[PDB]
């Protein structure tokens, strides 16, 4: 057992909670697991790639209502209002699942190998893997020996997902922690609800807009619900404001408290409650953090001295080089690190002084050019004058007045997309020098500043990309004159006038005050994934539950669905026959747009009224709590950045 | 000239910018000044009284376009939508401006008196008052004499009413300041709309997408900002949908990118400009108040020794007694006050010692029983008894358990809704005892707690209003049984539910944390006043545009109004016909909820496409600079107070 070995798995259990077990380290045969942790880690992208593939069989899967007999075979794609996605037959769903099933129980029970045996078995979150992997077997075992209330495996491949990632992991213990405070709110929330439908009911008792709207109170907390939405507001009340206009003023006061402030005090709840548990997780996590990297400086001290040389930190970085879940880390970066790591500058590094050592790590990213090679060619008298004019503050200048000139050669180009294909090979010869300049100005941009410097940092590598995709299709559009199924169909050619569009977006990166709010919203979306994941996942589930739940009742057949306010509308395209049309059917009400004409007409087509328990609880989990947190999100980063500029 | 007299029109004039001139204090024939300015302060209720008269007489005035001959007489209540507000005719109309113009006229000029000839004619706000007047007057004179293209009067009295209110100047001063970089982001948002109106317009030629919604460009961009509304999000693309499921990809990124990051952002920019308003503001005001407090100080002391006596001070405290601006204080307040301002401790004020004197005036509120008369029947056995029972911890339980039977009797009473007035005289009964012994809660709780200090607090105050106007009720109610056309009215017996109740609301205060939230909507409703009235007056002169420009275009017998989506969705009683129709039609527009109906129809009626610079512009200046201002005023009041309450 190297002492050093241990001191870099503790270094990388202090970058994240992944990693080894803590107590093996010390145990003997630790080699034996170590190989097996790297071969492991060697598979990761293997290993997203099947979780990936489980989640996206949702949207393959033949719906269970399609499994019975309907009286015309649901093949007959628009008799049911379905569209665009195939269905996996018997044999390819069976293929799917065995070979994804497979993958995940060979990725399941291979940490057992590192981690022991009873390690292994004493962990909840194994423990919970191996009890989501059983159960999916046992589903897959089922479906297989059948060829049932219903299939269970969506739910359950869906959880395997969620509890795959750490950053989703993490998104789902916070909000247990929120659920306490949040269904304070919403007991507040209810109350003036049930209040407010109260005072209504009883005032439009026998007039007439409790004759056809407040009929009950049941009803009128039904109205009253919708009407915090303002997405019926003015018809609602049409009847009590024909009959007396100073009915409004009840209306107007309860829109207004509604939104502005019962909403708004919601929000900042909820956004307050999440803002305290990631102090709890951020402190426990950052607190486990020095204590692993405090307990690997005692490792590699084996003197006790109190500090450590620098060709011992140096043997450190070659041992902890081996894993792919650490920041990469150059041969002469070595000395880099050690040297930027010394705050007391003594050639020496201390124990607290030690505990910066995961944020020193990814931290350099600097450091030389392979045009260098010729002197007689880079140094030269007329090279200067080009080296000058590239660096120079005019570049920028010359290619603003190019992009202004191509921003004319486009617009006038979409001016004439009715004519025929005779005029546009004139603008395609123009665009197609267009492409090459572009080109040719990223080229000279290498040999100037070189090919590794050049590559450093990561928006030159977007450029790079950009630039040779859309150079490629435009000079293949122009080497094949002749008539092709590929570059004269409409579709290549809306796509190639798509790209110099998206070419064009460059010019607003010129103002300086607009680029600031630009590179907010890029830096942000990192961030902001493992909250939108979320939200991905709540829909995945609801969206299973509609199809399991509202199967078929939107037909071409039904005789009680064209007297529903889906028909009227004509939403008949958004419903919850398939997987990809509940999906897009959630987003309708992810918006609140228009959002009560699927709740009406649902409740119509089920006879029920428990189906509304569906849209209310949809409304009170996804939009007042999740959506909510992402809107907080985007206020807090836009304000802490806001007000950077003028301190 | 008294000095101390000097300094008391400098300390009014520290608490707040209005008062008397600055150079007219040492000036000769002062007193004759002050007199004036006393006398026209003892009629501020007066002034503000035809002020709020002069902004209501737009809500009585008859529209200009009844004013000529329509086919049918605008007597016709039901002809044109109108309804429930008498118009003044010519007499009442001359009268009730001649009063207002009076009074105003009165109120404007008077200042002359104690500001001198040439101060008066030097300051841009009289000016402007003068400027105004002028301009009514003429107004008014043209109007008598005609008994013209249009009333200008209207907006000039709404100028008026803006400008005679301290508030609404400083909230018009700090818009104007922000408007600047409201612009700013107004172009980025336009940008971005335009970009996105380009793409769809382009991506979507040929397409059955782009032959019924997506013709041209305008239209284009036309639909796009409704979009970005979110007011016809499954509507705009339902053509694109059937055509192309992937099609609804481009539109879910564009609703959530919009929507998101375009409508935070343009939040964000809006919050951090006022605030820096705000802060500009703060700090000149607090400047000229230290400015004007050393000013009084330096009057004060002609001694030049550098510290203020006990006698002088309060000779300064009476002296300043009796300006009606200024907070109430009384004779022994004086010595509280001379014993709070004392920092330094030492029987004087210093020179910056004295500057903390507006803040120290009303922060004493403090200080006896009016009951200890005879001291044989407050002070016995039983008198004991009772004073620690009401002060006693359960009393409130004893107060709730009465609350909560009554809350069973009015749920009760409200469940037998339908039944005739035979069996209500039983629960009217009950309803009484339980209004009597509130009242007597009430008297018991001035028994105890005494007069003045029963008095001392507001919500108490408020307690007893609210219970002696239910009291009263109750008691007309009960002790006339035989029929009445006051008493036995069905509005009555709503109106006496609707009393009670709130009473049952008085329960909704036990929860702290509950109680903590109505505290903080309570004391947030004074501070969002100026900016509400704001909103306001913006709403009156939009409403007096929408009447002068779509006056009469929503008829009975228009042929082109039962084609739009006016008619189609029963809007017509939303319409611009009246003053009072267009204020809550233009609350419809307020909540943005079907809010594009108005503005598809009038484009029709009025036939050209410049009417959408009504609906776009108060889109514009309302909803994303006003009511977005609003929105971060109530979340800002929350996360102040919330973060409070854990530290
Ligand atoms: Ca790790
Ligand atoms: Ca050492
Ligand atoms: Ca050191
Ligand atoms: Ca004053
Ligand atoms: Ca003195
Ligand atoms: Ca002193």
């Amino acid at each position: 057992g190297t002492p050093f070995q241990k001191a870099a798995a503790l270094v990388d259990l202090a970058e994240d909670g992944i990693g080894l077990p803590v107590e093996i380290l010390d145990q003997s045969s630790f080699g034996e697991s170590a190989r097996y942790y790297f071969i492991f880690t060697r598979l990761d992208l293997i290993w997203s790639l099947n979780y990936f593939a489980l989640l996206f069989l949702n949207f393959f899967e033949q719906p269970l209502w399609c499994e019975k007999n309907p009286k015309p075979s649901c093949k007959d794609r628009d008799y049911y209002y379905l569209g665009e996605l195939p269905y996996l037959t018997n044999a390819e769903s069976i293929i799917y699942e065995v070979i994804t099933l497979a993958i995940l129980l060979v990725h399941t029970f291979f940490p057992i190998s590192y981690e022991g045996s009873r390690i292994f078995w004493t962990s909840r979150l194994n423990l919970v893997k191996v009890a989501c992997v059983v159960i999916l077997f046992v589903d897959v075992l089922v479906d297989f020996l059948y060829l049932l209330p219903f299939r269970i495996a969506p739910y359950v491949r869906v959880i395997i997902f969620i509890l795959s990632i750490r950053e989703l992991r993490d998104t789902l213990v916070l909000l247990s922690g929120m659920l306490g405070t949040y269904l304070n709110i919403l007991a507040l929330w209810m109350l003036f609800l049930l209040f407010a439908s109260w005072i209504a009911f009883v005032m439009f008792e026998a007039t007439q807009q409790g004759l056809t709207v407040f009929t009950s109170y049941g009803a009128t907390l039904y109205q009253m619900f919708i009407l915090f939405t303002t997405s019926n507001n003015p018809d609602v009340w049409i009847p009590a404001y024909k009959s007396s206009r100073w009915s409004s003023v009840f209306f107007v006061l309860y829109v207004l408290i509604g939104v502005y402030f019962v909403t708004n005090l919601i929000l900042a709840v909820v956004y307050d409650s999440f803002k305290e548990q990631l102090a709890k997780q951020v402190s426990g996590m950052d607190q486990m953090k020095r204590r692993m990297l405090e307990k690997a400086f005692g490792l590699i001290d084996s003197d006790k001295n109190g500090e450590i040389d620098k060709n011992q930190c140096i043997k450190l970085f070659e041992q902890l080089t081996n894993y792919r879940t650490l920041p990469k880390i150059s041969k002469e970066e070595f000395g880099l690190i050690f040297d930027e790591l010394d705050d007391t500058r003594d050639f020496k590094i201390n124990k607290d002084e030690f505990a910066d050592l995961c944020q020193a790590i990814a931290l350099r990213f600097q450091k030389p050019s392979l045009f260098e090679h010729f002197p007689q060619i880079y140094h030269s008298a007329l090279s200067q004058q080009l080296r000058a004019f590239v660096r120079s503050p005019n570049f920028g200048y010359a290619i603003s007045f190019i992009l202004i000139i191509n921003f004319i050669a486009v617009v006038v180009e979409t001016t004439l997309a009715i004519e025929e294909s005779s005029a546009q090979k004139p603008w395609q010869v123009a665009e197609f020098v267009f492409g090459w300049i572009y080109v040719l100005e990223m080229a000279l941009k290498i040999y100037t500043y070189g090919f590794e410097n050049y590559w450093r940092e990561g928006a030159n590598r977007f450029d790079f990309l950009v630039t040779w995709v859309i150079v490629i299709g435009e000079t293949a559009t122009f080497i094949t004159p002749d008539e092709n199924t590929f570059f004269s169909n409409g579709a290549w050619i809306r796509y190639l006038l798509l790209a110099r569009m998206l070419r064009l977006i460059r010019l607003l990166m010129n103002v300086q005050r607009y680029r600031a709010f630009i590179a907010t919203f890029i830096t942000l979306i990192p961030s902001l994934m493992p909250y939108l994941g979320t939200i991905f996942c709540v829909l995945c589930i609801y969206c299973s539950i509609g199809v399991q739940v509202f199967g078929g009742l939107v037909n071409a057949g039904n005789k009680k669905l064209f007297e529903t306010e889906l028909a009227e509308d004509d939403y008949l395209l958004f419903n919850f026959n398939d997987y990809p049309n509940g999906m897009v059917t959630l987003f309708n009400l992810l918006v609140m747009g228009n959002w009560q004409v699927w709740m009406e007409s649902y409740k119509d087509l089920t006879g029920t009224w428990w189906s509304i328990t569906y849209f209310v609880s949809f409304y009170v989990i996804t939009i007042l709590l999740l959506l909510n947190l992402v809107v907080a999100f985007v206020l807090e980063a836009f304000f802490t950045e806001l007000d950077l500029e003028e301190e």
